[PDB]
């Protein structure tokens, strides 16, 4: 009997190194392609509102963690649904395709890679600069202007830069439901990014007066 759990433990090590070599590859830094990208601004280039509206609301401890987040593995393994910062930027870039637990496992393994080689302004950057803000917009830049007319920017002169509550809008389309519509919002998507106006609050991206400017904003 223990033997017949060992032999269940070794084929899932045989699996698990099964999902290893078929990470490999899928390699970085195919993920450095993403900044040649027309609209590509880097994340250092950002305002710290932006930058948190993001880390806040989906990877809440992102210059912690090296790729994977057990208390958000957890969470979503159902001790409560979140991916890393990290985990979704390698998932977007190679994985925008195919869900599947042979998928997700070796997201984990891919991942390891990104967060060895690359540096958490570098990573972040990819994330922000591939994703899908629901018009055919998966860069930051191209969704700020493109819904506000505004910029992110931090050193921009000719666009007016980009407000606390739009940063809220645009963090929570990210991974609000494809009903979700920014152009004309929700009760159930304008009370999604308040739990994000809040989270940012709680987590001092920004205060109490930038914040209610938001919340007034949202409600106007």
């Amino acid at each position: 009997l223990l033997k017949i759990l060992l032999t269940i433990l070794i084929i899932i090590a045989l699996f698990i190194g099964i999902m290893y070599f078929l990470s490999t590859r899928d390699n970085v830094d195919e993920l450095r392609k993403i900044e040649n990208k027309s609209s590509f601004v880097s994340a250092d280039n950002m305002p710290e509102y932006v930058k948190g509206a993001f880390i806040s609301m989906e990877d809440e401890r992102f210059y912690n963690h090296h790729g994977f987040d057990l208390k958000g593995t957890t969470r979503a393994l159902f001790s409560t649904g979140g991916s890393t910062i990290t985990q979704q930027v390698v998932k977007n870039y190679f994985y925008d395709n195919d869900r599947s637990f042979t998928r997700k496992v070796k997201e984990l393994f891919v991942a390891h890679r990104v967060e060895k080689q690359y540096n958490k302004n570098e990573i972040l950057s990819f994330y922000l600069n591939n994703i899908y803000f629901g018009d055919n917009q998966y860069t930051l830049e191209g969704a700020a202007n493109h819904y506000f007319g505004t910029t992110v920017n931090k050193n921009s002169t000719t666009m007016s830069h980009i407000t606390v509550l739009q940063s809220a809008i645009l963090a929570s389309k990210v991974n609000a439901p494809s009903v979700y519509n920014i152009n004309n919002m929700s009760e159930n998507f304008t009370q999604r990014v308040s739990t994000n106006l809040e989270k940012m609050k709680q987590q001092n991206y920004i205060n109490e007066t930038q914040y209610q400017q938001a919340m007034s904003q949202l409600n106007r």
